[PDB]
């Protein structure tokens, strides 16, 4: 009956239009800890933490109570005219966690709107500065920045492109900083070529035309792609030379995922100009997004430098008290129980548990940073491998584990509170699923 | 200290950059019924119902208990892979309330992303049909459709435009359908000119280049601008002639605001191809938006006609169980207490109460539809814009929030507002207009 309602009345994200009104999705009913349950009652490990969001897991009354209390007391105030305590205190809190002087926050309802607003900010910025040509955005193939028209245009995941008008002169794609595209080169020489590609792009487009460089610290939806060490710092140095805003998209990496509140500086060696965030900010309990903007950047277009300008960008649910109260409870809980510390302390055990799968003939590679990980499966990335990995994903589900299928990769990013025992349980399910499917494909 | 934290750590929507770090907003602390209260302890009527969203007003535990329950049980499920009861039941519920066959729903987190997705669909739709040139969007001056880069560019409120790269070749602006722009013409003849301008625009651009016509039924943020009667049906007929998708933006008008679940057909006489909604679907308790798409539209690009296409648009919080449970509880509460019927029955009284202000020398005009209305104040000019801001400020001091909008004071109260509370609201307005007028010498 729930399935019949989904089928007849919902348009799904990434819906195969040939199977519109015939599609089946598993029905989830309830959840606790790292676990979710089907309408059959069967318990499964939420390997992706929903969608890299459920940092503290499911069933935390602390977030729910703070949500409910604020919803009753004062659920809405217009952010154009009226201030609230939740928004004020949340912005104050996040300002203590960000690198450098990124101490002023603009709030949105999710990651796309935050990145959209970061990009609209880069426009505004250069317009106020009297640089109307300085508008272009530099991104990478395999990157993901959202699903608004502009943010999808900034998205390097080309599987999302068909039947959308993605290409435009404002946006230029650099190569994916994938270590396994290094070929006959060392990782250090591959990084040399990556960096040179960027400065060549700057030269051919003209620095005076480029507003922003937009980059996830690791390319999560691309398949947990970790740039060769030093990438972020080398690119930042180049941005600063040409006065190009570095927007680090920490929608996935932020709020504990890479063992830190923000991965940009502490893990990846970059102090960005802007950080975007979502997901983990509320542990996926309610929609919130936003962007932290550098004080020195804002000073150049405000005060005596304002030129009578007004930042006429904003959403109805920007600074919404309910979502901000929930996030505040989330962060306070994560602080209280050292959950960010927990993720940092579990990272090596996580990496090593995944690495024990490299034993298998079906496994090409495993990688990870913090508690985001990846198992690459090849028949030995062709079309045969994608279907093979899909069958592994399916077998994992049957044995009690949700993995996220990304082409030839099984992706896991579990709640940050996952134990050593639960990690091994997860891995043992993956091992069984890989072994059995590989046998049906003649791997020996 | 709350105001110190806003000052130093928050960038506001429409922030005056000359006053960044010095802007002070009144702090709201708590709310109940139609009222909200400031930090200083003053009680205020929420005249705009927040931002045309608080349909049932504040403190309804029905919505909050349903939020809390879902948040504990299953707060998140990935919309790409996993289904949920609240999302499914809510989509089913909305489908019973929309005009025509607008029976399939795509959820987003708000109004902008609903409209952004509607427009991305129009693009997807024509690409799947083998019509890659059929992409242009027709909108109107004074219209408002959002704050994403695409939806802002579709926004005809030119006050939002400076220092943003709004202009683009895909989007063309018609004249605002504003009755006070008729001049020497009758309202009917003015309507004839609006319709003719649209037809001429289609011919000038070429019909085969136009994907969508995007329009609020009434132009809310644009200044409670109600098109001459017949506008919507006549534009729709023209849309259908050229296979242009009529996208009716009911982000403000939807869920009771015009005395109806959806204003499009039952008030303004158009069955659209797509309806976008948000705000009042949850009574403002939690972010939710979405769009309702016509079954016939979708059939042309799905099933046998799919051409191996995949609608690869979607947000992480699409179909979010908590927002959908809140919305479902909101709608069910509105059904039980007949709140849509209440708003329909209160509209004439609301209209007449505002019209009692026309008495005043300072008041030029009042207009309304359903439970959205406005009062025009003149001494027009920027002097009148500063005059109206003063009236707004005096209203606040006397216990009423109004939305300032040029020379208009705009109200859109919770739909459960009583005759008594309407009178209270108007008495505050009357006092504030008489006081500011006398101080300006009138
Ligand atoms: C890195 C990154 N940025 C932006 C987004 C878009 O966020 P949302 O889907 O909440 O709009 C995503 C998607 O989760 C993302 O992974
Ligand atoms: C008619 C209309 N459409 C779209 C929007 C944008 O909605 P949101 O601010 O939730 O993104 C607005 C503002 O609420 C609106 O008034």
């Amino acid at each position: 009956a729930v399935g019949a309602a989904m089928r007849d009345h919902i348009l799904l994200p990434a819906q195969e239009m040939a199977k519109l009104g015939k599609s089946a999705q598993p029905v989830l009913t309830h959840a606790e800890g790292i676990y979710v349950h089907t309408e059959d009652g069967r318990r499964l490990i939420d390997g992706p933490a929903g969608m890299w969001c459920a940092q503290v897991g499911y069933g935390r009354r602390e977030i729910v109570d703070a949500m409910a209390h604020q919803a009753m007391v004062l659920p809405y105030a217009s952010p154009w005219y009226m201030a609230t305590s939740p928004a004020a205190r949340l912005a104050e809190k996040i300002a203590t966690l960000t690198p450098g002087d990124l101490n002023r926050i603009f709030f949105t309802t999710g990651g796309s709107t935050a990145v959209d607003s970061a990009l609209r900010f880069s426009e505004f910025y250069n317009n106020v500065l009297g640089r109307p040509q300085k508008k272009r955005i530099i991104v990478r193939y395999d990157g993901y920045h959202g699903s608004t028209a502009l943010t999808a245009a900034c998205t390097g995941r080309t599987g999302n492109w068909p039947n959308f008008d993605i290409a435009q002169d404002r946006i230029s794609f650099l190569s994916s900083p994938n270590p396994r595209h290094a070929g006959n080169r060392s990782q250090e020489a591959f990084l040399d070529d990556l960096v040179q590609e960027f400065e060549d792009r700057i030269e051919s487009l003209g620095p005076d035309t480029i507003a922003a460089f937009l980059a996830e610290p690791i390319l999560a939806s691309g398949g947990v792609i970790i740039p060769p060490a030093g990438y972020h710092a080398r690119f930042k140095a180049i941005c600063e030379k040409h006065d190009i805003l570095y927007i680090s998209d920490e929608v996935v990496t932020g709020f504990g995922r890479c063992g830190e509140w923000f991965a940009s500086e502490k893990v990846f060696g970059v102090v960005p100009d802007i950080i975007t965030f979502a997901k983990g900010v509320t542990s996926g309990y309610v929609p919130l997004g936003g962007l932290a903007i550098s004080e020195a950047v804002l000073a150049r277009i405000s005060g005596e430098n304002a030129k009578g300008s007004w930042f006429t960008n904003g959403y109805t649910y920007s600074n919404q008290p309910v979502a901000c109260a929930a996030a505040l409870a989330n962060i306070e809980l994560m602080e209280r129980e050292g959950i960010v510390d927990q993720a940092r302390e579990m990272a090596d055990y996580f990496a090593a548990a995944l690495a024990s799968l490299r034993d298998l003939p079906g496994v090409a590679e495993t990688r990870s940073v913090g508690l985001v990980g990846c198992v690459q499966c090849l028949l030995d990335g062709t079309a045969e491998d994608k279907a093979f990995t899909l069958k592994i994903d399916e077998r994992c589900f049957e044995l009690g584990l949700i993995v996220r299928p990304l082409g030839d990769l099984c992706v896991i990013s579990p709640p940050l509170i996952i134990s050593r025992a639960q990690i091994d349980e997860m891995v043992a399910i993956m091992r069984q699923a890989i072994t059995e499917v590989s046998a049906a494909h003649g791997l020996t």
